[PDB]
């Protein structure tokens, strides 16, 4: 005869099942190679709790999505040991500011990054954020892949982002899309990144471009984008989801993702273009990290 | 010195209390009875857990109610083994359609197969779905009382019933009220119902039917109920308030109910009539599952 | 093209609809007999307008509902005017206290009293407060249906009406359900009904009585209703969809109350019992009430 | 006395009656209706019937999604139809019911419509077999879209059958419906068959990738996979932007303005986008 | 495959088990209880009271405003209260039922709590009454928080004659609550003749004007004024600040460390502060 | 027979109210002193309504308030002449930035001027922002009380102000409380303000000062106010409310404003101060405007 209600005694079964399985669990954990806490309130609690239990393991973590976490520069630091271990790093739409530049610098300086791909955007950083943020840049050797889309960074921003950039050797991929920047800037920014001993290419739509600035930028190998008309088409769309999830009718979001999901893997599966299917790819990765956040 | 939040801080004496009392609740778990999670978003995670606690027990499962759980097919697929524990199953305003179906199928169908009444209302079931149900219930001999009210049958759907109950040898209830049915397929089904060699009672309220339709099914012993206007009176009364629970003033419904409960004792002891007394107790459990459930 | 959106367009176009009927529909309102504006937030202005607009005019109003209008005192006074033309007045959950009261007292010492139904529920009057109404009902001889059911009664309340009610001679009908009272006081009133000159029914149900109390109830024709389990069975269950009705599923709802109105017409055309037809003709009106505020 | 919004109410009454006359005029010729997203009551549906049931120029949109419309007030607003040339009322919760009323504006001799939008409402393969009627007997509609309308198997199958019975028909969109490979491909068929059909949308079924190819090798263009447009469509129809909205315009028509045999895809891709920008 | 909050879970449980030794000492040793906010249930009362019914400590404050407590969660909690010096219990919806187990923790032997904020429940006259018994056989409370119960006429009349029963009460809020000028005045002569109440509140009650000034005329202090602390707690109590909450303190103290005769009333409304910043 | 459903009724009848009373209450508005219309969403054409209507009349607007409005700099422009009518203008919690101080500069230098009392606290103004002001400062004689409280100014923001104040020459008071501005911008604007031919108060509590910061200021006849150790006290409080109207018991809130709003009175009867009862009567002005807007 049951005296708990029904959570209460959801709670109590998980405990128990919890506490019967804790040493093979427990092994379970050391070897995983995948963290996705996108959309949960990360407080300092948490945080804690997330840099004690997986601070350490034997493999890397292919992945550290914490989309939409609402993280502060203090959890940041607190969870400097995970990020140590990751090698995708996705902090987008966590309102960090330029106080939280200086821990990812620091993440960026240390001996033991292995970040490859590093995602700061829908972050409010500022040209003052990127600043910082260049100086780690300038003495990491790990990042091929940065986003910098939506991030407040202006006319100062990338002018910065220019003038600095050939300090940095290894960098592949620049979006700087979205950032409110006008014809000079979006320019100067091109130029540099032509000049660019690895770059090979730069994200500038969606910016406060003339048509006669875009035209210049077109007619400028480094590949630079200056238009919506392909992956990168998708991000923004489902920059849109991951924002409105907990808004949305679940079940009906989930199905949405879901074909759309079946959708990429068979345009992957029906073009033979290397380049197609990196971006598809790339797409089918933001799907499954959506849909796993349902 | 306090460093966790209120609801950090109840979480951590909870584990404490949990860890302290493992070994004597492990004990309680084996030789429970009755399984309410009515309301709780019965996630992939959540089942697997109740499966594998609860998967297994001494005794019977007088009842299992997971109404208004978020209960998919998969979920479904997984709870099987609690299942079949089962001599009554609430699986109420689940969301399943003719997919689950299936699964349900195969659970009538199986030998250990010892529910009694299942209630299936307010799914989407749908005729394709009450056909493949409908051979599971041909090869069933446990379930008496079933339910179906709003599942979407329609026409199709009771005519469906009307052609092949007389397949099921020892169903005594159904429930196919509010299923946006028609004069024939009502008229049909309850034909078939007279003619069934067990069936003691049809409800036929809430559906389509015309007023001179009524009457036919009124002057047609199996008992047809046509109208509303007793414990089905508040099971339509009840299913309402449990779609809206945690949605809308708690302590005022729990009053409500506690009168209401209350009401429902001193009626029945009020009465000597066999029948009404049962239905007055039919209602009360109701009530209660509501209580609880809060 | 349009420069207006959507709801500011519909406004507009409202506008010129009602500027070209002006003269017709002047004529229609002075003939109006019915006056429902349940669920609106009646404030000292809307108040004003009704007054205004209403005050006056050829026939009685057969109708005026006002639930759930969040109306105060002054709102109250201010709609005298309007309140006198009434036959039947619902003031359902309206908040009303002990200030409100005065008013009320006021209006049925009124020499232009014509108001026979009168329907104070979910307000909380207090037994201070049914003092003051007891007091207008000593001098009126218009009122012969009173609802106070869940007023804030109490004991204190039950035995204020049990003392005064001889005193007037019209009552038919009193409901006093579901105020909090207890054995005592409950039986000083039913006690007090039996030897009033007119009143013919005494609802008690959902009181704080006792089973031993109930019985003794039961056992003592003015007819005392002490268990809800036709016409009140129902008016609880709308009673508490009216608190509830924008803020939850409207289509559902639409629905579920279309058919329930269906199944108590018919219910109606299937007896022959002139009391039956009366209790069913009740609470068509108040699914009416409820649909038509949809 | 008056609070905020009562003293905005009555100098709206007030700015509305000193201009009574001038904005009569306006409206008379207006071109554009747009009423995406309120309640439309039958008294909603009654006002706009008579206000704008008859005018000068025939309305080159209108729009009435997510009005939570019914067949009674689809038969009120009929006039106020006649008048569209493109009609939008999806989300909108239409059944088998209303598509009789759908049938009948098609049929009616003064149907002017030429893109007619239905989707997300639940009109069932009954409700489509109704509507098809309609269709057959109407030379107005030029784009037709049906995208998640629970339309399935039986519901394709229908069109396939009956599609070529419509003689002008240019683009059909069957998206999102829950439909398998057979259907599909009879579909697919009796489009590449028919005589005036340009495109045919067959995203987001229940298509297997075996379904899909036999789909992609088969003039009339079948879209089986998303991955050139329709990308909010399926998405934005589930919030009912601030900036993204125009943005998507903004960078369509500078790339619009940037191409010649296919310079045509740009356009009616940026007449999908046009049309949410403002709906 | 774990979802996000459901992974997070996991990892609680994990860290949660291996140091289960460890912060079972750090409990034991726990002299602040906060469960503000919290929807204490039956079963949550049990836990807390089977994990700190007892301690080295006494609970420096306890604090459970908010939290949807009734009588049984009351008796339940009782051995932790016994813990308690400071006891808040505000906006819990305790009636004249719960009064009664208030009653017998004032009247316990192991009573130890200083300071009761009782404010925002519905106690009602007949509750005081109850309470007031309680009160009578207590010398541990110094401050008692009344605010907005229901007292009315009847409750501050009942006060006034029974107060002088008890000899430890210092502070006494009767704010808000209904009250009119007689019981008002009472209660204000009984606080006078009181031999240790230095502190009576009876601001928001329904005092005329000329009530107010016979108050102010009338050492035991009688404020009847709002208008020097007690301001978010009337209006705080309303939303159960992000930066205004810290400010008040971070301003009263750098002000509270400069100034003689009257550097105590800056502390003790320091301290109603000190209280809500973490409360 | 009524056939509107009840709010559409209402809106009928205000309609023919209002259309009766035309020519009276189109003579009464040209009359009006007085115009709050705050908590309305003030959108373009709510924006247009107001200035057609309101744009002239006999009378100067003794006060105008548009407090949490959320106004954008092009309904600004749009209320330009309402503005000009204006003695005190209220435009609080409105996320003005730099756009809207050109329009707000235009004002100050419009002729026409005649603002005594500009509160344009809780808007994202910004240095930049208020260095734009400051200009139409410099050209304006009417405005004798400024409030900047939060309008994130910093110690950029204060230090223009201290370098430009001189060349405004009737300025009385100035609010620049909790603009995160440090120890030597709070010093050069109290030393301008002490140097200043007009200016009687400064505010500058909520600021970032250090304990030492504060002395400095307190021991330097121009007021400084540094602590809230008194109708600012209030002021704040009340813009919690005035934030969370929406959001909170409309109810209870009017009623916790109606008991202070007759607190206020009284205090301001009972002490002879004249300067403490400018101060209640400042604060009687902010509650008697959040109970009109309930
Ligand atoms: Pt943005
Ligand atoms: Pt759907
Ligand atoms: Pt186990
Ligand atoms: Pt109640
Ligand atoms: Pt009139
Ligand atoms: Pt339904
Ligand atoms: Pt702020
Ligand atoms: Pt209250």
């Amino acid at each position: 005869r049951q005296v708990l209600p029904p959570s209460e005694l959801l709670d109590h079964l998980f405990f128990h099942y919890e506490f019967q399985n804790q040493r093979f669990s427990a092994e379970v954990l050391s070897s995983l190679r995948q963290l996705n806490l996108a959309g949960v309130r990360m407080t300092p609690v948490k945080c804690t709790v997330v840099a004690a239990v997986l601070g350490s393991g034997r493999h890397a973590l292919d992945e550290v999505n914490l989309a939409s976490c609402q993280l502060d520069p203090a959890g940041l630091r607190t969870l400097l040991p995970v990020f140590l271990r990751a090698r995708k790093l996705g902090l987008q739409l966590n309102s960090l500011g330029p106080e939280a530049c200086k821990d990812l610098r620091d993440l960026l300086l240390h001996d033991q990054c292995q970040i490859t791909t590093l995602r700061l955007s829908n972050n409010p950083l500022t040209a003052a954020g990127v600043a910082v943020l260049m100086e780690g840049l300038a003495g990491n050797t790990s990042v091929t892949h940065l986003s910098l889309l939506h991030t407040g960074l202006g006319d100062e921003g990338l002018e910065l982002l220019a003038a600095q950039l050939d300090r940095n050797r290894q960098l592949q991929e620049l979006n700087v899309a979205y950032n409110g920047a006008g014809d000079t800037a979006a320019l100067a920014l091109a130029r540099a990144a032509r000049e660019h001993p690895s770059l090979e290419l730069l994200h500038l739509y969606f910016n406060e471009l003339s048509s006669e600035g875009r035209q210049v930028l077109r007619d400028l190998g480094a590949r630079v984008v200056v238009s919506l008309t392909v992956s990168e088409y998708w991000s923004v769309i489902l920059s849109e989801v991951q924002r409105n999830l907990n808004s949305w009718d679940r079940a009906r979001v989930q199905r949405h993702l879901e074909l759309l999901l079946r959708d990429l893997e068979d345009s992957r599966g029906a073009t033979l273009n290397p380049w197609r299917k990196a971006q598809l790819l790339r797409v089918e990765g933001e799907v499954r990290a959506l849909l796993e956040q349902l």
